[PDB]
């Protein structure tokens, strides 16, 4: 056939202005029904947007799609860092992706679970004594302590908020989807400050001056050698060591979304309390329902055909992350928050894709998915059952046209109080 | 018969100089074998020292023994505070003892267990970053945070060590067993500072200005009324509210003893790791084996006879706490540290008496025994299995002739490192 087209020499600024609704706005407008359409952006480039489970499966087929060299360069410069694993391909990628996955052991993840639970439990008194708590800001300080500890890197108390704020600026910086913007240079400065500190950690580890525990990211990254037997240079080593816990800190976006989901859906709170499996499904439904990753780029590796369309080598592609996750043919009632839908989920690698799809070892899928689910499950259990609080009057708006997805207020709470059954006697 | 006697117009200074060994030194010397002997102290007063399970049972018989008015008045002034529950008798005592026991709910004790576990888990990084850690000092700061939280009283971070040090001075002050001493006035000042702060907590609770959680000591004590319908005056209320968590902080003495027991007995460490029930028995054996309470005073309520001796009304008595617990006819091999001995223990109220014997509700037995066992069990599990450390060269001496029992160094440790199995994969 002939791919339907959003016309224009370059629709980059229209894509940015419409945000997470851009792709579905065009599909509805043009009546496309096989989840393929075309547009132009990033300086007049032809871009084919894929959606749906079959779109996702095609996008993660290493015979059809090539990933390297498709990320806009200002996004690399602020989100991932130059030379980062996201920018690698072929043998080099599978080699280094193996390093990242070797941190995802059952024992390291259980450590991560305990760190998250104890940091929340210990943060209760501090939250009780504040007048108001911005969950999005509070999460990000808490997660910075958890993630620095989990990675084996040193962050004394007086650096924590510095590091948090710098983390917050880097995660936010994908909003320009390749453009320079107000904050581009502030984001590069935050990246460099943190990169410097992690490169120094690496160099002190290699020189025997500090001793991170075996099995932590800092230890393993410092002492790793690639398949040619070479270690990563100290600067690239710090860059990829940061890709180990900057995204961890970014879970604060989902935590704010989860607190809002519980507020908009009071039944979900009582049910998180009563059942750990609902807490898991609640966290999965937060990652499906709320906006974070809009789409991801790649390009055609060699010519192929798909649903009757011809795909030409080096034509730019994009997998629609948000749109696939709100496609009614993929998720019934896609704009209702309904965690129980995961009772019926078959665990496909191609429909729950908020952090990528495909295969962790041979695709570019998020290495931290399991870590993300563990942290969200712990945090939501905490908020549902360990504390009670008031949600004051505030702007809880989530503007789907603005990247990135945020609760406008950051979700404020007040009158936090720990939940302790002190009159439970053994007669009860 | 005729009670054997340590002769002297007054042997107070000899009792003090010999410490936890005084009673057994005299029994061996005089060949007593029914655990009764006599001496003079506290200004020429006749004192009959009882020991053994039958000594303990007699001492806690409310028909034979009267407790009120027997504690030396400088000990009341520094340890317990004037008007304290320890100084009450009859209906007034059973009434107020019921208040204290109503805090010992299964739900409040599980709260206490969680507080202890999470505070230790969170303290690991701080200990890892110190060069050396004095376990006795570190415990006492940690326990101050736990006990203030558990009691529902406010202690901001910058008061914690102030409060700790003041707690430490008050617990230490029973060493003069009635005498004025170097530090008497320093101990009264620490008592008054803490009493003032707790009386203010009480008054702000009654006036509705602060809102402690229902079921905490602060809430229950503030709002309690006695059997005549009267609440405690605010100053006495603070005094007895302090008897709710100053002794909790005093568990730091046992914690230091427990760390030393693990060091002197390496097998006990591996066994605490492998089994929660050994951890319980280890904590019980620390309370039996190491010196803390030497003996407690009372007096004869009405005339009676016991093992052939005549007991005259108002004759002063003392139950030998340390000596009963190291009597070979009560504990086989009483000076070997052997936790497994509690496999054979029948739970008698009269032989494991490191915090009193008899009945919690109608005797003056420690209201915080269960709390003490919970804290010791959690703390010993932590030290045995969550961290590893070095024990440097130091004076680990426990001078049994000096009240109170201390590890001379406070038990120093270094090179603390959390224990995390990060290479545990699900194949293992
Ligand atoms: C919690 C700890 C996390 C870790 C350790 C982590 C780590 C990583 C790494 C190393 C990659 C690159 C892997 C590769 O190139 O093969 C990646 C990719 C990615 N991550 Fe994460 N991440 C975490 C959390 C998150 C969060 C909260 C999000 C939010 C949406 C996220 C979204 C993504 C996306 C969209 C990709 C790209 C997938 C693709 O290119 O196909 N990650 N992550
Ligand atoms: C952990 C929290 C603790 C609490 C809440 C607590 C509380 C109390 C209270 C309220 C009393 C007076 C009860 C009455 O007069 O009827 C008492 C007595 C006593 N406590 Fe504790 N205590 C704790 C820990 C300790 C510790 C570590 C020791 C160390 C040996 C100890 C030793 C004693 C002794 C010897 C008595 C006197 C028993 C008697 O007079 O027959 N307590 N405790
Ligand atoms: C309509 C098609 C437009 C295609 C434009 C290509 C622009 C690519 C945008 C890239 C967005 C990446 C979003 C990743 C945010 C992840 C934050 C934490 C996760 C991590 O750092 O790994
Ligand atoms: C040989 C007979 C001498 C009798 C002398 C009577 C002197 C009485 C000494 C009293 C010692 C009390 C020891 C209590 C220490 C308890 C510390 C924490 C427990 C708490 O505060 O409840």
């Amino acid at each position: 056939a002939t791919i339907k087209k959003d016309k224009g020499i370059d629709n980059t600024a229209k894509i940015a202005k419409q945000g997470y609704l851009y792709t579905t706005n065009q599909r509805e407008r043009l009546g496309v029904k096989d989840g393929v359409f075309e547009t132009r952006g990033l300086g007049g480039k032809r871009i084919i947007i894929l959606s749906g489970k079959d779109g996702a499966e095609l996008f993660y087929d290493n015979d059809k799609v090539e990933r390297s060299g498709t990320l806009p360069k200002r996004v690399v410069n602020t989100l991932f860092g130059k030379g980062a694993i996201h920018t690698t391909t072929g043998k080099v990628h599978v080699d280094r992706k193996a390093l990242f996955m070797s941190l995802m052991t059952e024992g390291n993840l259980q450590y991560l679970r305990e760190l998250t639970r104890n940091h929340w439990l210990m943060n209760t008194q501090r939250m009780e004594n504040m007048d108001q708590v911005n969950v999005y800001r509070e999460s990000i300080i808490l997660l910075t302590k958890v993630g620095t500890r989990w990675a084996g890197v040193q962050a004394p108390e007086k650096e924590i908020e510095n590091i948090a704020t710098d983390m917050d600026i880097m995660i936010d910086s994908f909003k320009a989807i390749g453009s320079a913007f107000k904050g581009y240079r502030a984001s590069k400065a935050a990246r460099r400050r943190v990169e410097d500190w992690l490169e120094d950690q690496i160099i002190q580890t290699r020189k025997g001056k500090i001793h991170p525990p075996k099995g932590t990211a800092l230890y393993e990254f410092a002492h790793w050698k690639d398949y040619k037997g070479e270690p990563m240079d100290s600067r690239l080593c710090g860059i990829d060591l940061m890709n180990t816990f900057r995204p961890l800190i970014a879970i604060n976006r989902f935590i704010a979304f989860g607190a809002l989901a519980m507020h908009e859906n009071p039944v979900a709170r009582e049910k998180i309390k009563q059942d750990d499996d609902y807490a898991y499904m609640f966290a999965q439904e937060v990652r499906r329902f709320y906006p974070f990753v809009p789409y991801l780029p790649g390009k055609v590796k060699e010519d192929f055909q798909y649903k009757g369309y011809d795909f030409e080598k080096d034509t730019m592609l994009a997998i629609d992350i948000y749109g696939t996750m709100h496609d009614p043919d993929v998720w019934e009632n896609p704009n209702e928050f309904y965690p129980e839908r995961f009772k019926d989920w078959d665990g496909s690698p191609f429909d729950l894709i908020p952090q990528g799809g495909g295969d962790y070892y041979t695709n570019h899928r998020c290495a931290g998915e399991w870590m993300t689910i563990i942290i969200m499950q712990e945090t939501m259990k905490y908020f549902a059952s360990r504390i009670t609080y008031d949600v004051p009057e505030q702007d809880l708006t989530v503007d789907l046209n603005s990247l990135p997805g945020y609760v406008k207020s950051g979700f404020i709470i007040e009158n936090v109080r720990e939940v302790v059954d002190r009159d439970l006697e053994h007669h009860h």
